[PDB]
């Protein structure tokens, strides 16, 4: 049987947040979701995105699955505004990126 469009919807968001690399959020309640898989993305991209209700689900979900998040307003902004979902992130935010990514996890390289 089918499963309700809420149920879809849910499992959807969940799954997308389970694979983020690392969210960026404000606390007036946005959050941006990265998702880089090194040798696939040839730059992080933008998975999932929120404001307001839809930012703070996906805020408890990167509590849920361990997901690190980051408070850095004005890069959150500047992402919500710039790279829609489905898209590379832009040159002017590799560095800042780069730097994000290295606060939430350890590599490597």
């Amino acid at each position: 049987r089918r499963r309700l469009h809420s149920e879809i919807q849910s499992g959807s968001l969940a799954n997308n947040i389970k694979k983020s690399t690392v969210i960026v959020k404000d606390p007036t309640h946005i959050a941006i979701c990265l998702y880089y898989k090194l040798g696939e993305t040839p730059l992080p991209l933008v998975i999932e995105t929120g404001k307001d209700a839809k930012a703070l689900q996906i805020i408890k979900l990167a509590e849920l699955y361990d997901i690190p998040v980051i408070e850095d307003i004005p890069l959150a902004r500047s992402l919500y505004k710039n790279i829609h979902k489905g898209q590379y992130i832009t040159e002017d935010f590799f560095e800042p990126v780069a730097q994000l990514i290295r606060i939430a996890i350890d590599l490597d390289y």
